């Protein structure tokens, strides 16, 4: 009896930039054709949803922020096959549309429907399914998850299990799958290699768990922040570096330590000064270095480009190169046969009314993922 | 017998930046241990060999030049066992040490004995075997070929079959294995992809020639020198486009042309702009390009991480990423099998003593390859 109605709830709305968000009522239209309605369970916090807040990353705003999350199917638009009401869903902050070009090539996975490369902050035709205090709001890369319940495209929704625990499973869609994606499919790890992870947050742990999962045989952690070594241990890295213990710079601390360079090495923090030192501290004939965070808006690099001339490959990567409702459902089957552990990443556990105390949490540095409980 | 005797003989020496070559009398000292001294028949003019000429390429002065030939051995040093005075010879621009961590890596070919990242003109020792007018005269490469006569490092020499036609098989020193491997090997161009070639001189040609080898069912050449189209279609451009012909940046253009992006794009000019059109034109979620052309001395290039972020691969190789001393000797046994042509990179054969005018060709856009025979 809410199918075919709107619902009013609770949503964090961020009407400006740099300022907390606002738990606050809104109104989410019913799902139009081929669209899913879903009531959220539990949804973490990225350091992409704080680039929205500081600006990082451009969106359109007002705007319901989240994208790492998971829920229950509310209710369907006419035409929709793939989820139905009452299934556990992860809403794909990636779409998987099945017929681009990038959906048929074998390695692509940053479908053409996307709405991160130049984000509107819609639905995929072009309009808003939130009214807050009677004013259209912003979508957020089609999912949107910072709401007790959201409107996403079929093709941002994946059906999971109907036995996983939505608390945990959410990180699978962000944190998780990013950094370790971004090891196993992106970079291709190999076993006996020497990788170097430049941010030790959710998404550099990941990456960490990544490593250690296709056999490196040596992980090499940095970060300015040294009180997230600990767990960087833990999850595999061999040895942590700050590099502000250092008078060189760290690329030519790693390559040092790397008898001449990486094998493989990972930016997962967003700065464009650690893009290049990442790239630089690979082997120079041979090394690989993946780009996963995501640098401020509309600003560029500068590099040499002799380091890649000697044989570098430098790559990045959206959402650690997964193909995302191909992958989503399998790494949740994967979790629950406790292929990996998820655990390791959440520090921290909230009721959705305190999102602005999770976010103190991350910008303080204290956390690595909050999950956030509708 | 010239065997354990200084040589004197004819080469080109250059003694300053942009200035003709010097033709004249030099001292060849006989090769130590581990060295090889070679006669010369026939050397290519490289825009390599140009760059120097240029400043460019910033190698010490004054040098004798030239990498791309092909000679017989003279004589050997104590302890060489890969070659014999007589045999037929291709000097490596790029050495294969065999020992260094490169060597031994199935995929790098950057051998860490190369005197291209931080050239010192030398012989692996740190000296020369070159006098002129009573002054040492600079190595380039660890090759010279501007020569009658020089003296390699075993590490930078291969043995050849002894039937090559060494006025053609010259080219397997640079030009064309450069471009060859950049495209199958390197790039790994695949069956009915979509390819676009930026600048269609000798190496652009040989990746052209890779690229339709490889199978691509499109490759689109690129150059400003529409003089240039016409041999680049005859060994496997399906296009030809002139970026001064549109309104519109030629990536746009390209990206148009492809519905969405290229494939593959190669930069085989070795300018910063063109470095990232040349990667802006491959598709971002999947699209690779690879840097093959020179850059000028210490410049830095700026580019917006995004273009990485969302799937693209970008990389670089010298030599075509072949391993130089296993590939060379192959490659020419390739050609004698005829399963690669040579001379549509052949445009003009001069003397020697012409080396000038060879490269006044080249500068002119006159000419692909100007072979110099001794
Ligand atoms: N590519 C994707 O799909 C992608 C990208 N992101 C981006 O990854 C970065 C990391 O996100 P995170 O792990 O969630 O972030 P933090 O917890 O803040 O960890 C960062 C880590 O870096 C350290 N650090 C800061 N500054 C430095 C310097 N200078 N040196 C060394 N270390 C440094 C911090 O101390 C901290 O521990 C973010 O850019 C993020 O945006 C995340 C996930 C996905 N994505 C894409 C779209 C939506 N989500
Ligand atoms: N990577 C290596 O091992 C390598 C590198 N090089 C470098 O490749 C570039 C091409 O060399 P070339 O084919 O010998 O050069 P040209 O015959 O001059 O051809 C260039 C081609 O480009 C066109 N052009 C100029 N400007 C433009 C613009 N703006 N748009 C499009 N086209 C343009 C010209 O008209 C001309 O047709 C060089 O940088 C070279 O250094 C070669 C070989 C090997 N190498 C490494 C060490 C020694 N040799
Ligand atoms: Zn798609
Ligand atoms: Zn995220
Ligand atoms: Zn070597
Ligand atoms: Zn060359």
């Amino acid at each position: 009896s809410t199918a075919g109605k709107v619902i009013k709830c609770k949503a964090a709305v961020l009407w400006e930039e740099k300022k907390p968000f606002s738990i606050e009522e809104v109104e989410v239209a019913p799902p139009k054709a081929h669209e899913v309605r879903i009531k959220m369970v539990a949804t973490g916090i990225c350091r992409s949803d704080d680039h929205v807040v500081s600006g990082t990353l451009v969106t359109p705003l007002p705007v319901i922020a989240g994208h790492e999350a998971a829920g229950i199917v509310e209710s369907i638009g006419e035409g929709v096959t793939t989820v139905r009401p009452g299934d556990k869903v992860i809403p794909l902050f990636t779409p998987q549309c099945g017929k681009c070009r990038v959906c048929k090539h074998p390695e692509g996975n940053f479908c053409l429907k996307n709405d991160l490369s130049m984000p509107r902050g819609t639905m995929q035709d072009g309009t808003s399914r939130f009214t807050c205090r009677g004013k259209p709001i912003h979508h957020f890369l089609g999912t949107s998850t910072f709401s007790q319940y959201t409107v996403v495209d079929e093709i941002s929704v994946a059906k999971i299990d109907a036995a996983s625990p939505l608390e945990k499973v959410c990180l699978i869609g962000c944190g998780f799958s990013t950094g370790y994606g971004s090891a196993v499919k992106v970079a291709k790890v190999t076993q006996g290699s020497t990788c170097a992870v430049f941010g030790l947050g959710g998404v550099g742990l990941s990456v960490i768990m990544g490593c250690k999962a296709a056999g490196a045989a040596r992980i090499v952690g940095v970060d300015i922040n040294k009180d997230k070594f600990a767990k960087a241990k833990e999850v595999g890295a061999t040895e942590c570096v700050n590099p502000q213990d250092y008078k060189k710079p760290i690329q030519e601390v790693l390559t040092e330590m790397s008898n001449g360079g990486v094998d493989f090495s990972f930016e997962v923090i967003g700065r464009l000064d650690t893009m290049v030192t990442a790239l630089s501290c690979c082997q120079e004939a041979y090394g690989v270095s993946v780009i996963v965070g995501v640098p401020p808006d509309s600003q560029n690099l500068s590099m040499n480009p002799m380091l890649l001339l000697s044989g570098r490959t430098w790559k990045g990567a959206i959402f650690g190169g997964f193909k995302s409702k191909d992958s989503v459902p399998k790494l949740v089957a994967d979790f629950m046969a406790k292929k990996f552990a998820l655990d390791p990443l959440i520090t921290h556990v909230l009721p959705f009314e305190k999102i602005n105390e999770g976010f103190d949490l991350l910008r303080s540095g204290e956390s690595i993922r909050t999950i956030l409980t509708f």
